[PDB]
């Protein structure tokens, strides 16, 4: 006899290849800009295949900077960590993630999203806001490379909103061989009054690989990301 537990409409919904949609619109030191992605989502092996393409023209950021606000709901739980992944289990309800992501020396990202499905397809749809940025720091003066980038997303349960907090530094290179910092806080809740999973301490250890498309004649970036839960045995 043999039983296989529950599994939550949420988590099913990721068993295969998902549609992803990404609509940002964005304000950076009054520079407005739009961003539109599409892509798809193997959850299974905590893949994300996406293109991003600024439709406002020149982008007034480095892309590299837009790369953690443009679905960790794609993550590759473990099966051991299946209890634990809160972004799965508010769905297709979804939910909101917040950010302020502080550039050292420079400007600070404050971010807002809603992460949902529309019919099969998973959507970020996002709303940016920048201040403090210098004229001519690495961010508006375009100083950062355009390669890699890899972290741990530290994550821990948020009881008291019924949610989760995220942490994590990135750390994007500077043309001139130094290092940006890209200090990163984040909220998690969910948008529907369903239950949800509150998880232990973890982390996400992520991916992402940035690249062009050679036939592309419009800014953009093409991703290529994997992301993997960890940090419980």
């Amino acid at each position: 006899l043999y039983f296989q537990g529950m599994v939550s409409k949420g988590e099913e919904l990721f068993g295969g290849i998902v549609p992803i949609l990404v609509e940002l619109e964005g304000d950076v030191n009054g520079h407005k800009f739009s961003v539109s992605g599409e892509g798809e989502g193997d959850a299974t092996y905590g893949k994300l295949t996406l293109k991003f393409i600024c439709t406002t023209g020149k982008l007034p950021v480095p892309w590299p900077t837009l790369v953690t606000t443009l679905v960790q709901c794609f993550s590759r739980y473990p099966d051991h960590m299946k209890q634990h992944d809160f972004f799965k289990s508010v769905m297709p309800e979804g939910y909101v993630q917040e950010r302020t992501i502080f550039f050292k020396d420079d400007g600070n990202y404050k971010t807002r999203a809603e992460v949902k499905f529309e019919g099969d397809t998973l959507v970020n749809r996002i709303e940016l806001k920048g201040i403090d940025f210098k004229e001519d720091g690495n961010i508006l003066g375009h100083k950062l490379e355009y390669n890699y980038i890899s972290h741990n997303v530290y994550i821990t349960a948020d009881k008291q909103k019924n949610g989760i907090k995220a942490n994590f530094k990135a750390r994007h290179n500077i043309t001139d061989g130094s290092v940006q910092l890209a200090d990163h806080y984040q909220q998690n809740t969910p948008i529907g009054d369903g239950p949800v999973i509150l998880p232990d301490n973890h982390y996400l250890s992520t991916q992402s690989a940035l690249s062009k498309d050679p036939n592309e004649k419009r800014d953009h970036m093409v991703l290529l990301e994997f992301v993997t839960a960890a940090g419980i045995t």
